[PDB]
């Protein structure tokens, strides 16, 4: 009926009874728990499966604007009914579109953003039916959200799942990364996270310029018809390049990531209806692309080249020459964004605001499902207060979901 | 059967050994509790002395464990033991282990605790019985024997010493510290805090107990020893026992004018050992360091020594923004230092590097043997560089093996003085 977590650092002591809302697995058992496990077509859901979905979802939504058994809310529900009853299906109205999208953000266990979830500009594009239109939508996203530096959070919602088989998908992981090639040597040039799907695009007919930084084509399908490509204009990107404030030689390495994040292989589900293409953006955090991004073995792998200039002893692990070279990489993304006037945040200040927001939730809201595993930045972690508080983790609807790669199920017409 | 992947190899193994699992962990299918501190209550036996359909199906558990792990089970000397623990229940409400078991049963505690890092070298470990301690002068005796083995001039050996178990629960041994070697924390008048800020607490206990106080920042608190249920007796470990390393960089010749040591043995003394069914309430172990402990947790925790501004004004750093990372570039340099330091005084310490690449080998070996291997994701990590060690790229399944470690309340919340 109750559950308590705790500040270790502070003493500060929340109770959460959110979670008695949740109603999906989380994947542990009473006797296993799988905390740290990353991932734990005609699946679309029946007549009888829907309606309680859409129950649930419409009656949460008139709790959230103060009129649950309103005539309006009575009215909507049977609305929603016979449209399942006819059609198999229902359709949201723009207000819930917003509220659903918005609470699908707020609910994610594991974005250390969400204090900004409210502020979150949705562009509704169900009316959109080829390619070519998700191409314009999501160019209009791109220039939205970047802003010319002063980077607005946005999402694109685009034609829901029917029949499993007239799926919209945006292809890209991304809307904006850099292309990978393998060498015939064993190296790769650019980004080796992008390898495949480099593939999947020049076997498309995309020609590669076969650079370190080469912006990916976005690949789109509409309706479930094969995909297809398009460059997005080169003024809409923007980029930074990363020097550093004290080290000269920093820009030497050639080195620039892109301004605007922007998920785009995630399925947003909204009272049981499945939204398969519903790219979203905000801003980036430091380290996604200071540690991640440039300094994981299987990414861009740079800890080694910075060292070497840094004239570290790279001897002996014990001389922390990674951990050195690290905090350096990290100080040049952080002031080259800054420099250049494009939104970013360090880890430091996102953690310190996620801990206000979420003690704001517990408040108001009787709790915040959070993933430690994700919210603990990836460097410096117990230097930051995530480290020392409790969360609990949990799964509440509408939410956003993993689903499958396109080109593991997609059967080419 | 439940498979974890690495994501920095692809390697992927399958764990059976979670089928074996005896108690709660906290989740369910609808609530994750892999980030809280003591997530289940969950314990093998009720509050006080238990009834004999209580004890004997964990001990009968872990005896039927033990014997097969020797490849015996249903031999002659298993049968005859189920029998000699039975009667000794039915005759003493208890029973005791054999040394053999008990060797068995700690070096199971440890290769089973799943927030331990160090766990490669399970079997690897000194086992003092001193099951026949009656009194704080005894344990006083026990504990000094056991630093002096473990510190071996700097040479450190893992080690435990294990107390007599919980009988009727009036008469527990504890050890009151915390660990058998910390520095003393002190309340100013001005409201700071010197020396330690967590042990400000049993620290004052000392005081209140006849300690006399240095009021130092690295003052090495008393022994506070509690035999069979008697009130706790004050000792002080003899300093020639205490080793500790003074911290100094390698590059920043001012370090050392910072005035900071540590000691170079970690001795945890206030965690509870279960096996089949018996509660060793006072069994102090001991290994050696990573040293992030120290220089990420210990120095550098808001709640603790909180040197970071310090470091970061020697060093010369925009301290007037986070984005600048000050804070971080001063905590690398300190853990340079503490390493450095301890590998001056070849005192044994190991870089998170070196330590989470051996549990990942640990890990691969324990799944090949054993079928898995249960590991706490938010513990393993280390608090710095987290994504830079392999530990941080590599899924772990959490779940609760006998025999274990586990933790017990503070005994001053439950002890009725006298
Ligand atoms: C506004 C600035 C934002 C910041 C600073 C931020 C920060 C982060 C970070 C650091 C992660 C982990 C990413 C990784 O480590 O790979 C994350 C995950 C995530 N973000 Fe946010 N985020 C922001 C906005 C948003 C928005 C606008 C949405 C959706 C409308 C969103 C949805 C998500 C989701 C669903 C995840 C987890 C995906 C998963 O489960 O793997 N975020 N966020
Ligand atoms: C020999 C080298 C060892 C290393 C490098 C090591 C490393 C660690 C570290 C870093 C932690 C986390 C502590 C913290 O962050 O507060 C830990 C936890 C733990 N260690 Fe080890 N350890 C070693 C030996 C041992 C031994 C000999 C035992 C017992 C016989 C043991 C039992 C435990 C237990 C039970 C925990 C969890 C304590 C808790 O749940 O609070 N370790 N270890
Ligand atoms: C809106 C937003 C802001 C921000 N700073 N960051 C992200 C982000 C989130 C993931 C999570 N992402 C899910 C898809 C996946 F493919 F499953 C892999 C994991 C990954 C990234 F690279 C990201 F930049 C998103
Ligand atoms: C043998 C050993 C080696 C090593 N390198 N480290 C530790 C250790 C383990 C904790 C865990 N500790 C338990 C007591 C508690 F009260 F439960 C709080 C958590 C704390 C430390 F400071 C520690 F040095 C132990
Ligand atoms: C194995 C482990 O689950 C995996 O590395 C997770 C850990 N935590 C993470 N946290 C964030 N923010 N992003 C990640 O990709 C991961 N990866
Ligand atoms: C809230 C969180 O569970 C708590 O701060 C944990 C996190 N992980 C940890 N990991 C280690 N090794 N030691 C710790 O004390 C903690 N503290
Ligand atoms: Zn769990």
């Amino acid at each position: 009926r109750f559950l308590k977590v705790k500040n270790w650092e502070t003493e500060v002591v929340l109770t959460d009874t959110l979670h008695l809302k949740s109603t999906l697995e989380t994947g542990c058992t009473e006797y296993i728990c799988m905390g740290s496990i990353m991932h734990p077509p005609e699946d679309v859901a029946t007549k009888d499966q829907l309606f309680p979905l859409a129950k649930e979802f419409i009656d949460q939504y008139y709790s959230s604007i103060k009129r649950f058994g309103s005539k309006a809310h009575m009215e909507r529900l049977e609305e929603v009914n016979k449209e399942i009853d006819t059609t198999s299906t229902y359709q949201l109205k723009d207000t819930e579109l917003i509220y659903g999208a918005k609470h699908a953000w707020r609910n994610a266990s594991r974005c250390v953003g969400r204090i900004q979830w409210s502020k979150l500009q949705v562009f509704d594009a169900r009316d959109c039916t080829t390619a070519h239109g998700m191409f314009n939508y999501i160019c209009n996203h791109v220039k939205y959200a970047t802003n010319k530096g002063n980077l607005r959070s946005a999402i694109t919602i685009f034609p829901q799942r029917t029949d499993g088989k007239h799926d919209f998908r945006v292809w890209n992981s991304q809307l904006i990364r850099y292309a990978g090639y393998k060498q015939p040597d064993g190296s790769t040039l650019g980004d080796p996270a992008n390898v495949q799907f480099t593939e999947i695009c020049i076997q498309q007919g995309w020609k590669p310029p076969r650079g370190r930084f080469d912006v990916l084509p976005l690949l789109l399908q509409a309706n479930g018809n094969d995909p297809e490509l398009f460059q997005i204009p080169p003024e809409l990107v923007l980029e930074v390049p990363i020097r550093h404030p004290k080290f000269e030689w920093f820009k030497d390495l050639g080195l620039k990531w892109y301004g605007l994040p922007a998920v785009s292989n995630m399925l947003l589900e909204i009272g049981g209806l499945e939204f398969s293409a519903c790219p979203f953006s905000g801003w980036y955090m430091g380290t996604e692309i200071g540690v991640r991004d440039y300094c994981d073995n299987s990414r861009y792998n740079i800890l080694e080249e910075v060292a070497k200039k840094m004239n570290l002893d790279m001897r002996k692990t014990s001389s922390l020459w990674k951990d050195q070279a690290l905090v350096e990489i990290n100080i040049a993304v952080l002031y080259s964004f800054q420099s250049d006037k494009v939104t970013i945040v360090d880890h430091h200040s996102a953690t310190e605001s996620f801990i206000k927001h979420m003690e704001n939730e517990y408040r108001c809201r009787g709790g915040c499902p959070a993933d430690w595993v994700w919210i603990v930045p990836p460097m410096s972690g117990s230097i930051t207060p995530v480290f020392h508080q409790e969360m609990l983790n949990y799964r509440l609807t509408p939410s956003f979901e993993y689903q499958p790669d396109p080109w593991n199920t997609h059967v080419w017409k």
